[PDB]
RNA sequence: CGCGGGUAAGACCGCGUGGAGGCCCGAACCCACUUAGGUUGAAGACUGAGGGGAUGAGCUGUGGGUAGGGGUGAAAGGCCAA
RNA sequence: ACAAACCAGUGAGAAGCGACUGUUUACUAAAAACACAGGUCCGUGCGAAGUCGCAAGACGAUGUAUACGGACUGACGCCUGC
RNA sequence: ACUAUAACCAUCCUAAGGUAGCGAAAUUCCUUGUCGGGUAAGUUCCGACCUGCACGAAUGGCGUAACGACUUCUCAACUGUC
RNA sequence: AUGGUUUGGCACCUCGAUGUCGGCUCGUCGCAUCCUGGGGCUGGAGCAGGUCCCAAGGGUUGGGCUGUUCGCCCAUUAAAGC
RNA sequence: CGGCCAACUACGUGCCAGCAGCCGCGGUAAUACGUAGGGUCCGAGCGUUGUCCGGAAUUACUGGGCGUAAAGAGCUCGUA
RNA sequence: GGGAGACUGGAAUUCCUGGUGUAGCGGUGGAAUGCGCAGAUAUCAGGAGGAACACCGGUGGCGAAGGCGGGUCUCUGGGCAGUAACUGACGCUGAGGAGCGAAAGCGUGGGGAGCGAACAGGAUUAGAUACCCUGGUAGUCCACGCCGUAAACGGUGGGUACUAGGUGUGGGUUUCCUUCCUUGGGAUCCGUGCCGUAGCUAACGCAUUAAGUACCCCGCCUGGGGAGUACGGCCGCAAGGCUAAAACUCAAAGGAAUUGACGGGGGCCCGCACAAGCGGCGGAGCAUGUGGAUUAAUUCGAUGCAACGCGAAGAACCUUACCUGGGUUUGACAUGCACAGGACGCCGGCAGAGAUGUCGGUUCCCUUGUGGCCUGUGUGCAGGUGGUGCAUGGCUGUCGUCAGCUCGUGUCGUGAGAUGUUGGGUUAAGUCCCGCAACGAGCGCAACCCUUGUCUCAUGUUGCCAGCACGUUAUGGUGGGGACUCGUGAGAGACUGCCGGGGUCAACUCGGAGGAAGGUGGGGAUGACGUCAAGUCAUCAUGCCCCUUAUGUCCAGGGCUUCACACAUGCUACAAUGGCCGGUACAAAGGGCUGCGAUGCCGUGAGGUGGAGCGAAUCCUUUCAAAGCCGGUCUCAGUUCGGAUCGGGGUCUGCAACUCGACCCCGUGAAGUCGGAGUCGCUAGUAAUCGCAGAUCAGCAACGCUGCGGUGAAUACGUUCCCG
RNA sequence: UCGAAGGUGGGAUCGGCGAUUGGGACGAAGUCGUAACAAGGUAGCCGUACCGGAAGGUGCGGCUGGAUCACCUCC
């Protein structure tokens, strides 16, 4: 490390002492230092109790660390400047050991500015305690085609819709298939040829709607995280679509 | 163990009965620490003064067992007929 | 001169070693050496492990892991690091 | 920040580099180490320093009441040891 | 240049045996003299020394520490000889 | 003779010499240092030191307190 | 869930055994030690063992306190309510004393799944005896005993009586709604919380569960350290516990609350702050400034933003304040008190580097009292870029053109202080609206000013020329003309003015029409209270101190330009989006009298001669430019790039270009191949790039500064990170 | 007989010195670190135990005299 000292007036021996005292702080800086300068001045007025003024500037990897002290002589000023610079460099570290106690920790305990925001679902929580099923629509079970079902979707502003298919005579549910288009799920999977003709670009889910109970359906919805579950009820034997409502209850659509 | 004091009861504290201990002093008995004598000796390991243990891991009597590259050894290369 | 003869503890302070009573080179060494009560580790599930025996057989033990054998250390106190 | 040492740092090597405790000691050659006590005079003794040639934790480390025909130093009495 | 009083060198001397240091007791000899005795010069004023010649008749202490010889110390003494 | 605490200016000096009961004054322009004027309090006296009481309700009987300033025993039973 | 004892239940962790089964598992902010490939992790079945008891489960219950919940049984303590049968003050407190007393720790004997001091490695770090990771001994567990400490806290000793209430919740008795289901409600006793009177307190706060009003008893305190320490004593196996000083030292240590400041606290916002981009710096040569070194001197000031092409808008001499040397002293220059005068003053010669000295010619007008000049003699005095910007004024920077900073009266608090200035919304804004113990006001914001973008009226010279004539190439050049520009006077025009929609029908906001311009149109001038003892005693002034035969003053020469290095700001480049040559088209602004200076002529070219015309809308700076466009050539090379350095020859200014000017000509032809860590500027006529002009100026170090125009981009998803 | 003084002996108690050695107070500027105060960058403190050049670290139990928890849609 190389230091330049720009003294002023009569300060014999201050330059060497300041150089050798400040150059020892290179190991303290955790990043390479560049062009570290020091300046010594003396107050002309004898009325000042601490006439000597010392200033130091270091460029630690682009970060400017500067300090300034007053003293009665060159030696005291240089020593105080060294202590001040050491404290500043300690507060500057920014390496992991010095930035590990401020990084957000745990999952829910403690909150910080950069702590990860809580993931909130669209629905009101309404935990399993008194969740209940307080919405049961049975809008339409008149047979429809894919295009007619899509239009019945669109003006209802509902992502999924349960109807009964024209060609099959079976219950089916359409939903937005994402970027792939739309997706159709039937109680028993059938190919497109048996399905009534359509013009919208859709795809058919190959899996069949399984048979399961109400509590099992709620458990599957909870452990599978889908926006809804389409299934054949075990007791009823017919189609059913459960979705988490906008109040936290489950919306069971039945024929 | 008993009596008394003490306490709610004790703990505990005094006074007695008791006779424990590889306990103390010290004869027989068993050892052998010091010194002097002896050193062609009274004696092929003793004597005179002192000395240690002396109810025990004690001493001793009679009978018996372990045998040589083996015995036995509170361990010294000790003893196993000077 | 009155424990008149014989008989019959010298005492105190400190340090080292070994806790202590004991044992040891019969015949130049009795000690700080051996042993000891206590501690730890290892082996042994039962004619055990170990030992004496070519084998039978025997001790271990007429015992059974709170028992037996081997090794080191040596009361007791504070400990026993890598 | 006088001088001194070095709380501290760097480096090589190892499996690890001796912690507690003690130290001119039954270990220390230099050595009759240096200081204090004891004596008129103390190479022995006691207390301390640590520079441990070459202490050190069950080949145990440091202490310890009681005990010792063990070793060393001092005192009082006592005496033909003188 | 002397000496064989110091450590040495050789190994002629003894392994069918010549005690190895100090201390005690008892000596004898040399002088390269510590005191006493006789002188010289003094950088000897006297005192007292310094130093050097002659001189071996006599004398040349008791203790502390250490096994000590050696050595240091304590009191003396005419001196505390080699 | 800065404020407590009556009584201010000039010169000399400059973190020195020094002052001081406390707070605190000496850093070329000090009403706090030294000297001069001026002033004030006392006056055959004036100040300093030493000791006791008061102010000190600062051992609180008159006349104090204990949540956070010092202060409720860790909690009960019970002898005088 | 008060305590003790005994028996016993399930989930889960660990380990073992046996199947299926592969190549990873585990761990972190990221990894590595570690485990596994000899079969791990995962999954199933079985077995062994230890500890703790999910849900119930809470500011809910019990207990004197510590503390106490898997289930069942046995033994046992306390409390509450009602009846009031019973005894009849037997009550309260309690020095010492005894007992209980979390966790950790100690002793003996067991047990040991998980966790885990100590201890190992792994990781982070400049260093990690730590935080994080992999293992892991005591211990945590049981039995019998020790110790006797805790933030053992409600930091609040025990008993009693009284002093507004409101509302949760636990337990028990009873009256009335009455279904009598129902926290129905009421009354009452005993607990346990929250809010709030009076009252108390320094305040925070307590407030029927007192920290209120009083009575009885006990414990404890007398400033902070030294110190709950030493000595002595008691207890303890030990760790240690209890009782418990002094010397010395400090002038404070403390409790509550207020205003700031700060935070690796939170929330809401801004800014080329970041993000997306474009061009750079840091690498090379040169110009400039600074540090350091050097020197006789390298004059002085300026040290992050906010010093470092700054004071310096012009250092050869002068400047100049520094050095060497030479002179000078009422002085280089002012003004007053005096004595003598007619000269001061000039002009030539000589000596000197010059200052200066000397020589030669010239000599006052008033008016009699003297005045103007200087001489010397003097005497007051001048003169200091000598010190102190921590004594100052004035001037300036900066936070920051950010939106904030205060005051009057009122109100609250003992007081510092608080409200207003906070809250919701909105804005570029403390801008505004709605609320509000506040009502108003001031400096700040905005507006009023300049420029710029459109139009109207006025306006024609030196400015335009559209329609008419003359023109000679040479063109508004010339007569003429207001028509279009332009020049400069007045005015209009943007005001959410209008419409539609959000909006508390409020501020304000989104879109649309119109217009040249739409929402402070674009850019300026303007910088609140103050901060940083910021800068300036060197623009100037100035209190105090200092020099005064000198730190004043005159002159010559030199220095400020020195250079083994370091930092900063810029310029030129490293080339083909280019170099060179030829042709050719478009600006704005500004300057000019002892200055701009043309035509012509002479030089290759700086330049020389010469002087037309101009105090300038006229003449000159050329009619003005360069990038640009067209044509030719070069062909990816240290080159036809780059220009440094050096040799020679000249011009101009200046008394004088050696130290130390610029430019011109010939030759010479270095580094340099797009530049590490890091870092800067910029949101549109902007960055980038090209040229022109001005100040200072005899000449220039100008590549610097201040302006003018030419050509003219990319990107902005959005505030997580950096700075303010 | 009692009896002052004196002699002998073992203890008590109060002080002084003491080689070496422990801690305390203060000292602008020395060396090594960042422990605490803003969540002080690992919340702090109390009792206890172990470890470490040093502040300190960790284990068990306890206390708040510890900071923050945006947004939060149903109603």
């Amino acid at each position: 490390m190389d230091v330049d000292v720009s003294t002023d007036g009569e300060l014999p021996g201050a330059a060497e002492y300041a150089r050798e005292k400040i150059g020892r702080l290179s190991r303290r800086a955790h990043r390479p230092v560049l062009h570290a300068r020091v300046r010594l001045t003396r107050h002309g007025d004898p009325a000042v109790e601490r006439p000597v003024i010392a200033q130091a500037n270091l460029d630690v990897n682009g970060r400017q660390v500067r300090a300034q002290v007053e003293g009665v002589n060159a030696r005291e000023a240089v020593d105080r400047l060294e202590a001040r610079l050491r404290s500043r460099l300690e507060r500057i570290a920014e390496h992991w050991e010095a930035r590990r106690g401020g990084v957000p920790a745990e999952a829910g305990r403690e909150w910080r500015h950069e702590s990860e925001p809580a993931r909130r679902p669209g629905y009101f929580p309404r935990p399993p305690e008194e969740r209940r099923i307080i919405r049961r629509k049975s809008f339409s079970m008149v047979p429809c085609t894919v295009d007619e079902a899509a239009l019945e979707m669109e003006m209802l502003d509902y992502d999924f819709h349960l109807f009964t298919e024209k060609g099959t005579g079976f219950a089916a549910v359409l939903y937005k298939g994402g970027p792939t288009g739309y997706r159709l799920v039937l109680v028993i999977p059938v190919p497109a040829d048996e399905l009534s003709p359509f013009e919208k670009p859709i795809t058919i889910s190959t899996h069949p709607a399984p048979c399961l109970t109400q509590r099992d359906a709620v458990e599957r919805l909870g452990l599978l995280g889908l926006p809804f579950l389409f299934y054949i009820d075990a007791a009823e034997g017919r189609a059913s679509v459960i979705y988490r409502r906008y109040d936290g209850h489950y919306g069971l659509i039945t024929p």
